[PDB]
Parts: structure tokens; C-alpha cells; sequence
């Protein structure tokens, strides 16, 4: 594998196995009061500021220089240009990777197969804008002349999570927009519970699917249409209640959706990087097209930052290299994402997909099997809730867990004259301070003695109240969570994921395991029908299938 | 350190040290046709069956024997009886651990440092039922003589996640009950968007706090009362719209809720183990008291299973020891929980707290600092969705990740003649089969060769299409997800967590990390007031605070 054979990686590795064990955050701050200044980055987007404070990390100037030298020797910049220039860096599927083109507000030409893709990107965007206009203004009428009150997005994975997370994060900006619903799981409960609340006369279904063949989505789509026609009664009416977001005109046709009602994207648009495309139709319908264009602009701003800033001051690069540091040097399996914002309740989940589906690989672009760690397990929940739950393990467990704490300075709901947000911010700050500082044995025993504890009680309870600290965190603070800032934040992490993938020399844009999954259920599905036992698989699969058929009858 | 000194543990490590790496699942099955029958257990609860299939784990007869031997030399059984007998096993807090008492429907005596607790346990339960009957029937009236249509639960951590997860899971049994809402985050957005949909006249608030001093809960509670009074008046009417669940009678009164409307629990009721107590009121209110009793009955059955079953066939113990195996011998940092049920969308999140807040510790009950790993990081999202996302990493990443796949045989919504559930079951089965089997280079080669690829391209793509497999999983299948079964499943995991803690000799029932957090931001909160810079903390905390002050009034 490329990484292990790299001299910069070896130098960093040797340094860590020579000093790593010795790096204490509390000590570092106590010996360098310019630390914050030296390990923090402030970005002024002219539409809000974003402060990336990475000073609470187990690093020194020597460590950062070695990490950036690695980014350089691993060719991050050249790879970055290849992506922005439309080169087919997705080597296994031989495709370009152009989500940056989707939000290329500057309209600078990007050539693929001898053709600028921007004209087509803008054509779809204009079509989306015209459609949303019609729907929102009430011009688009259902089969009975009523305006559309509900929009239902049917899709899964990359055709679901992005729009779900963004519409949730941007709720404050959806005034004058129809209600938006997201159905994704094949589990019947999802679509059934959704349909139960809808009126077919005023509901518009959006079938999101790059391929338009995914089993969960097509099956949900058919159930929706069947449900609809139970009222409509004229397939000529579905044209007024069903539209498609896809790249496969053929399939959309077979389903019963004529063009003009198909908003397309392209193969260089990865599913987990597709919310910026026609896939974001539900977003635009929810918050309006101006806000949707703001989202795109925020992403474009971050793309430009990533492309023009020297590595040492490049946000996504710094985030990516600190991650490489914890993953490949400290051996940390996970990465926690902790937004202190309820609207971002699906943010961690979104990047759980974005990061893991991209870098959960073990084969390099040269075909060699990696002999080092790659993508981490990403998780988290919106604080503060976590503090009263899993934070216990982050503070006093046996695992090192790098955490990204995020929060907006200004809230969308300054109720009680800002009291709630004041408390939220204080907790945000105090948590990373405590993770860094911890609480020594002397400090703990002091409190216990002041509490008047007997020598007996203090002795047995003292160890349990000590916090070793030295747990690294990043604090990302932005002025306000607007469509623009959100877009820049999502783009920031997309590029962090990109940089790590380049350093590991893997292809962060294919998903063979996901592709495989879409073809596994195939064989067992028909075998579940009969009531006769199955014996064609290993004994576990057989036993589970037979327990299934047996309990199918059970009358509980 | 205590587990380190155990001979059974040493035996395990030595065996694995030179053998726990050759264990290949596919090989184990292709040499033992009775593997499924020998490595699985079927539990008939009389209200549905539960199949725990742990045959797809990297274990052999020998290994399970050694694992069970370790369980007994560490005193699991002794520790268990101590818990059920009311002994104060929560050493650091010298408190009993009796969530089992809450659902002890056999009413068998459990003397607690004096008198039997059941009489009081059943007293609250009766009071709870009485209250529910009044609210659901229409007896309990709003100050304007209106019937309750919305119930809002306000609490955080253990006073929030349990009732939220259960009411979501048992939604199909909520016919007739009012709508339930859960507010927990101090983030003003949470209470704001919740109250914006309510009508003060027909809304009843439940303030859930064991101590009734938690800043988040108390503050949200005060804000709720405020919202209510600017639509009515006379702080007396509050009595008709606010009730409390706590152990602190007095401080609950100085708020505005007479002890009349207070449903108490006790100190031996851990927050993360409290949904079975008064904390579960929102559950009883949503699905009725008969269903709530079914839930308790379910947990009670599992408790008896755990208490009377020989270790070799004990569900919670088997799950626990398999976990110890992966954590302490294979070094796996995480445990994934993948329910194939939309209703269980908050299930993984529930145990993320239950497990991590319990076993995320590093100090033994003897005061010694652990010499090994403890509590893993728990995470997950419902199936099939994850298959289109993070499963990529489970299948082809560089981390070993034990996964628990769960699914009900019978769906609550058999739409399209069961087509959706048939597809859901097929994926459930196919995914674990695939994680175990993988796809060899040879198999992938033959598929690509047939596909028409040339030596050039086939070679280029081949390694990327190979699945090493040997990914261990547990498949837990139950007849139907009913109140009773949900109760049994939750109790099963509580005991799994209990067993692991004992083996590690830690205290799974205190939370000094969580206790520290509920006092961390207090020093920073006041410093946020004003526009003057702070210099009292480390440069990072100072820097963040100053950036917030500067941006708080920046007009974007
Ligand atoms: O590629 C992926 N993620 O990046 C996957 O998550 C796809 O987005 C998901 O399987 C949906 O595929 P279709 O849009 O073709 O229905
Ligand atoms: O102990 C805990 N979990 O087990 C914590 O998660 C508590 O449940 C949470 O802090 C709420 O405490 P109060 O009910 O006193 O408001």
C-alpha cells in the first residue's frame, strides 16, 4: 500500500512511537499561551464566520508540519485538481466525480467527454426552479383542481438522507412551502404510516433514484401509485402527482412517468454527494429556490477555499490530517460528531453514511490490500442530550474518541431573552474544556474533603471521581446556521473525506459493498413463500428461515 | 485490574493469542451441520418466541466453554442474586439496584435496608393507572373544560430516551390515547417547535426528573409554564396542566405541582433503567395501562430467565460473554445494533446510553484502575437503510464490528399481501449470510470473466469486488414486536450489560462523568454575559468565548 511506503508517514510514525505517549493537552496550554492562535482557523465567508479551533488536539507545531508534509507527498493537491477538472478519478467505475460542478455558481467550464457539463447542470436547475415555482404558487393542480399541500420523497440511502437532513436543519426557512415527507425503508411501516396522513388529491410524490431500479424505492413507489389510483382512477392522473429524479430515462418511462416530469442528474454524481442535484428537489420545494441557491453557494464558497488555500490554512485538509493522526497513529476506531443544535439532529447520521460508505475500503487504487487502517466509524447525537448519556464513556471510558463539537453563535429561537442558548453555549465550551483538563486526584480529594466525607468514604469514592482528561476535540463555531453556512459545512466535511481517501490511496467514490447488497435478497425472497423448510444455505440461514416460516402462523 | 489476575481469563487469552485468528466462520459451518442447533437458543415466552442465533460468531465449543468458565470464576451468579435481593451493589453510592423490582409482578418480597419495596412499587403503579384512566376517558379536564389531546414529556437522559423509544416502538397500540411529545434538549429550538403546534387549553405537561434539579429539565419546565400562562393566568390553573415524576417531593412542590400530582420512584431506580417506573407514565398514557403492564410482564419474564437458567443456555450471559470475547480478545471498540424495523428507529440510540453510561468506566469496585478494555461504543440505524450506507465499511472496511441484527417475524403493517415484509426479511437474512461468507477472489473472478471483462480490466476491478467475509453477527428474531416482547428484549440487554460489568469488576450503576457534566458549565455561564473578553481559562476556551461575544450580534 502507498501510505506505509511513504517516507513522510514513516517519519511521523517513528516520531509518534518516540514521543506520542507524551503529549498532554493540559501541559501544552500551560506552556504556550499562543496555542489557540497557532492552532485555530477563522473563515470569513462574507455571509458569516466559521471558527475551526483545533488547539485541543494532541499535536504540536512539529506534528502539524509533519502531517502537512504527508498530505503534500501523498499528492492531495494534484488529486484535488483532477477532481475539479472532471478527470475520471473514480477508477473502478471509470467515472468523473463532479458534485462540485452541481454547485459551481461561477459557471467556470468543466469538461467531461469533450463537453462542458455546466449547461446541463443549469438546465436542470432552471427546470427545478420553474417546477417548484408552479407547485408553491399553487398553479400546479392535483387531479381534482386542488393545490399541492404535501410532497413525499420516496428514495433510499443517498436519494433520501441528504434531503431529509437538510430540510430538517433548515426548517426555519420553509415558510410558504408544502409539508415534506420522506419514505425510504422497504419495511411497510414507513409508507403505510405516511399514506395514512395524506390526501391523494393534494399529494405529490417524488421518486428519487439514480438508477430507478433499487428494490426498496420502486416497490414503495408502486405501493404509493396503487394507493393513489384507488382514488384517482385514471392512470392519466398520475402525471399530476408523480415526478422522478433519475439518470435513467428508460426505467422512468416503464414505471409510468413521461419526460418533462423527470429531473435528471448524471453518473458523476455520487448518491451520498447528490443533494446538490435534482435529488435536492424536495429541499427547494420546502425552503424555496433562493434558499436552495444559497445552500449551493455556501458549498461553492468552501470548494473554492479548499482549492485555493495553502494546505497549512486549508480547513478540510487540517481536519483530514488530524483524523489520519488519530486513526493511523493512535489507532482510534471512531469519530464522534456532536452538533449542539436540535435542527441538526440528522447531521451525524448523514456523515455516518458520507464518511463510512466513502472510506470503508481495504483495496488501494493500485489493487494492493491496505496494511493500515482506513475509514473510522462515525456516530453521535445532538447535544446536550449526550452529556446525560454516552458522554460518560468519552470522559471515563477506556477508548480514545476524537470529537467534533459544532454550534451556531446565534440561535433560530432566542426564546426567554436568549437564556436557553446561553446555557447551550456554556455546556458546549465546558465539555471540551473538561475533556482536555480532566480532574486530578488532588483536585478530587479536595472536593471530597470539603464535602465532609469520612476518611473511609473519601478513600473508596475518590478514584471514581478522577478524570484523566487529555481527550482531544475540535470546536467548530459559526455565526448562524443558515442555508449558506450549512452548505459550506457539508462541503467542508465532503472534502475532509476526500483528503483522507487520497492519503490512504483508496477510491472514496465507489461502493461495491452497497452495490452487492442491492443483489443479495434476490435468492432468498422466493424461498420464503413456500411453507416447506429450506436447506440450501448454511445451517444458520436455514434455521432462521425455518423459524420464520414456523412463526408466520403463530397467533399472538 | 482484577480480571487480569483471573486464570480463566488468562486461559482465554493464551488460546486466542495463538488460535483466535484462524477461526473462520465459513469453515466452521462446512464441518458441523449441527452448528445452528448447537449455537442458538429458542425462548418460548408464551406470548411469542425469541430466537437468539449466535452461530455466526467466531467461536467453537471450546471457546464457549472457556467463556462460561470465566463468567463463574468472576462470580456472575453471586452478583446476580445480590442485585435481585436488594443488596446495595451500587457501591460508590451505597445504593440498591432494583429496576427488577419495578416490574416484579410476582410481587415476591425484596427487602431494602428495612421494609419490602413492592408495596410502594405497586402503589405508584396503581396511582399511575388511576391518572391515565382519568386523562384518556376525558375525566381530567383542562382549565377551559377541554379534554387532553396532547401530552408533553419534559426530561433528559434517562427521563427522556426510554419513554420516547418505547412510545415510538409501540405506536400501533396507541388507539384512543392522546398524542405524546418529548422535549429534552436545552436548545430553545426543541421546546419552541413543540409548543408552536399545541393548544394551551388541551395540553398536559409531565416534568420528568429524578432529582428535579437538572438545569435542562427545570428550565424547559419553566419556559413551558410561561408559554401556558400568556394564554391564560392564575398560577393555580397550572395544577390542571402540569404533573411530575420525581423522587424529590419538596422541590417538586416549590415549582407549582402539588404532591397530589407527583408520581415518585426511588434512588435504586437508575435513570437509564427507569422507563419501568413512574418515568413510564407517558408510555401508559399513550398505549394504555394494560399494554404498559404487558411491557413490564415482558421484562419480568426475561428477569426470571436470567435468574433461573444455567449459564450455557442463559440469553443475557451468552450475549455478554460473546461481547467480552470481541472486546477483550479481539479488541473491537464498537457494537452495532441493527433492528430491521422502522418502529425501532430509536432502539440503538436507547442502548447507546444504557450500555455506554453503564460500562464506560475505568475504575474497579476495589478502586483499582482497569488493566483492560471495558464498555464498547454502541451505535446503529434501522435496516434495510444502513445497507445503502455504512454497511460498506462493515463489509469492506478495516475494522471488526460485532453486529446484532433484530427483526419481528410478523409485521404490524402487512400491506400488499406481505410483499414489503417479505423483502425486509430476505435482506435481514441475506446480509448476515453475506457478512459471514463473503466472496472469494475466485468467485469474483469467475463472475467478471463471465461478465466479459478482459484480463486487463478484470484484474483492475477484481480485488475491489472481493469480500473477505468472516464478519460475526447475532440474529435475534421474535414472533411480533408487541409490548410484552419489547419488554423482554430491553431487559435482555440490561442484563447483558449487567454481566459484562461484573466480569470487568466495575460499577455499571453510577455515572460520575454524567454527574460532573451537570456542574461544568456553571462557571462559564455568567462569564458569557456582556461584551468584555475572558482570560480566566486556557487560551482555547478563552478564544471560543471571545469569538462568541464578537459574533453574537453580527448581522448576517
Ligand atoms: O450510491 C449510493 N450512495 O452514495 C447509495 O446509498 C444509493 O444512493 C442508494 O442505494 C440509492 O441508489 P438509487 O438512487 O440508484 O436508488
Ligand atoms: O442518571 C442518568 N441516567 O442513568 C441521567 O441520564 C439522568 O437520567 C438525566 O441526567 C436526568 O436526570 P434527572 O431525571 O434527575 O433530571
Amino acid at each position: 500500500a502507498a501510505l506505509t511506503r511513504n517516507p513522510q508517514f514513516q517519519k511521523l510514525q517513528q516520531w509518534h512511537r518516540e514521543h506520542g505517549s507524551e503529549l498532554n493537552l493540559r501541559h501544552l496550554f500551560d506552556t504556550d499561551k499562543e496555542r489557540f492562535n497557532h492552532f485555530s482557523l477563522t473563515l470569513n465567508t462574507n455571509h458569516g464566520h466559521i471558527l475551526l479551533d483545533y488547539s485541543k488536539n494532541l499535536v504540536t507545531e512539529e506534528v502539524m508540519h509533519m502531517l502537512l508534509d504527508l498530505a503534500k507527498s501523498r499528492g492531495v493537491e494534484a488529486a484535488r485538481e483532477s477532481m475539479f477538472n472532471g478527470e475520471k478519478i473514480n477508477s473502478t467505475e471509470d467515472r468523473a466525480v463532479l458534485h462540485v460542478a452541481l454547485r459551481n455558481r461561477s459557471n467556470t467550464p468543466i469538461v467531461v467527454d469533450g463537453k462542458d457539463v455546466m449547461p446541463e447542470v443549469n438546465k436542470v436547475l432552471d427546470k427545478m426552479k420553474a417546477f417548484c415555482q408552479r407547485v408553491r404558487s399553487g398553479d400546479w393542480k392535483g387531479y381534482t383542481g386542488k393545490t399541492i399541500t404535501d410532497v413525499i420523497n420516496i428514495g433510499i440511502g443517498g436519494s433520501d438522507l441528504g434531503p431529509l437532513m437538510v430540510t430538517e436543519a433548515l426548517k426555519p426557512y420553509s415558510s410558504g412551502g408544502p409539508r415534506v415527507w420522506f419514505v425510504s425503508n422497504i419495511d411497510g411501516t414507513h409508507i403505510a404510516k405516511t399514506l395514512a396522513c395524506l390526501n391523494p388529491e393534494s399529494s405529490l410524490f417524488i421518486i428519487a433514484s439514480k438508477t430507478f431500479t433499487t428494490q426498496e424505492t420502486i416497490t414503495n413507489a408502486k405501493t404509493a401509485k396503487d394507493w393513489f389510483l384507488l382514488s384517482a382512477k385514471d392512470p392519466s392522473t398520475v402525471a399530476k402527482h408523480f415526478v422522478a429524479l433519475s439518470t435513467n430515462t428508460a426505467k422512468v418511462k416503464e414505471f409510468g412517468i413521461d419526460p418533462q416530469n423527470m429531473f435528471e442528474f448524471w453518473d458523476w454524481v455520487g448518491g451520498r454527494y447528490s443533494l446538490w442535484s435534482a435529488i435536492g428537489l424536495s429541499i427547494a420545494l420546502h425552503v424555496g429556490f433562493d434558499n436552495f441557491e444559497q445552500l449551493l453557494s455556501g458549498a461553492h464558497w468552501m470548494d473554492q477555499h479548499f482549492r485555493t488555500t495553502p494546505l497549512e490554512k486549508n480547513a478540510p485538509v487540517l481536519l483530514a490530517m488530524l483524523g489520519i493522526w488519530y486513526i493511523n497513529c493512535f489507532g482510534c476506531e471512531t469519530q464522534a460528531v456532536l452538533p449542539y443544535d436540535q435542527y441538526l439532529h440528522r447531521f451525524a447520521a448523514y456523515f455516518q453514511q458520507g464518511d463510512m460508505e466513502s472510506n470503508g475500503k481495504y483495496i488501494t487504487k493500485s489493487g494492493a490490500r491496505v496494511d493500515h487502517q482506513t475509514g473510522p466509524i462515525v456516530w453521535g447525537e445532538p447535544g446536550t442530550n449526550g452529556q446525560h448519556a454516552f458522554y460518560q464513556l468519552i470522559h471515563q471510558g477506556t477508548k480514545m474518541i476524537p470529537c467534533d463539537f459544532l454550534i451556531p453563535v446565534q440561535t433560530q429561537h432566542p426564546i426567554r431573552k436568549g437564556l436557553h442558548h446561553k446555557i447551550l453555549l456554556a455546556n458546549f465550551l465546558a465539555q471540551t474544556e473538561a475533556l482536555m483538563k480532566g480532574k486530578s486526584t488532588e483536585e478530587a480529594r479536595k472536593e471530597l474533603q470539603a464535602a465532609g466525607k469520612s476518611p473511609e468514604d473519601l478513600m473508596k469514592l475518590l478514584p471514581h471521581k478522577v478524570f484523566e482528561g487529555n481527550r482531544p476535540t475540535n470546536s467548530i463555531v459559526f455565526t448562524k446556521l443558515t442555508p449558506f453556512i450549512l452548505g459550506a459545512l457539508i462541503a467542508m466535511y465532503e472534502h475532509k473525506i476526500f483528503v483522507q481517501g487520497v492519503v490512504w490511496d483508496i477510491n472514496s467514490f465507489d461502493q461495491w459493498g452497497v452495490e452487492l447488497g442491492k443483489q443479495l435478497a434476490k435468492k432468498i425472497e422466493p424461498e420464503l413463500d413456500g411453507s416447506s423448510p429450506v436447506t440450501s444455505h448454511d445451517s444458520s440461514t436455514n434455521g432462521l428461515i425455518n423459524f420464520i416460516k414456523q412463526q408466520r402462523e403463530a397467533k399472538i
